[PDB]
């Protein structure tokens, strides 16, 4: 595999649950299924609950993060949404009392939202905390995943990250996201685990 994905849903099995799941969507042309901010993410939700606490899957299948598909009206395509949604639907079967997690970057950070969106209501509810970095949706949907709360998502836009203000132009903010995924976002995913775990 490499650092950069992580397949623990896809592999793991009910006999071998972990107590958080999370799923990560990557940004477009990144490599893996993690690309450069999910292992950092990782390895801090790692040393929270132990190895075998958590499960870190990243969004690959037909989630080809394609530059092209940014443009599409969700901001991905929809090939893309039901990998996310069926992976949410894995988590759930597999591991029903497990905590999800989630996360994404640039179009991960659009697919997370939409898939978010069309999830059932009761895996919904699981999903303790959400963090989206350089969301293209991010003035569209005035920094917020529809039918999601607010206290459980938490956006990271740099300022001059221009596609946090309605564009899909890439300036040098958007890819400075390195130490938010080093800290403040999984110190929010933890926190928002432990809230509902103890």
């Amino acid at each position: 595999l490499g650092r950069t994905t992580r397949d623990d849903l896809i592999n793991g099995n009910s006999a071998s649950c972990a107590d958080v799941i999370f799923i990560y969507a990557r940004g477009s042309t990144e490599t893996g299924n993690l690309g450069t901010l999910g292992p950092s993410i990782a390895s801090n939700l790692e040393s929270a609950f132990g190895k075998d606490g958590v499960w870190i899957q990243g969004v690959g299948g037909a989630y080809r993060a394609t530059l092209g598909d940014n443009a599409l009206p969700r901001g991905t395509s929809s090939a893309a949404i039901r990998e996310m949604l069926g992976l949410f639907q894995q988590a759930n079967t597999k591991c029903p009392d497990a905590t999800l997690i989630a996360g994404g970057y640039s179009q991960g950070a659009a697919l997370a939202a939409a898939s978010i969106e069309d999830l059932d209501s009761a895996i919904r509810d699981k999903i303790a905390g959400t963090v989206l970095f350089g969301y293209t949706k991010n003035l569209q949907n005035r920094g917020r995943i529809p039918n999601y709360p607010a206290d459980r998502t938490k956006v990271f836009c740099n300022t001059g990250d221009l596609v946090c203000t309605g564009s899909l132009i890439v300036a040098a903010p958007h890819l400075a996201y390195g130490p938010d995924a080093r800290g403040p976002a999984p110190e929010f995913l933890i926190e928002k685990v432990r809230a509902v775990r103890g």
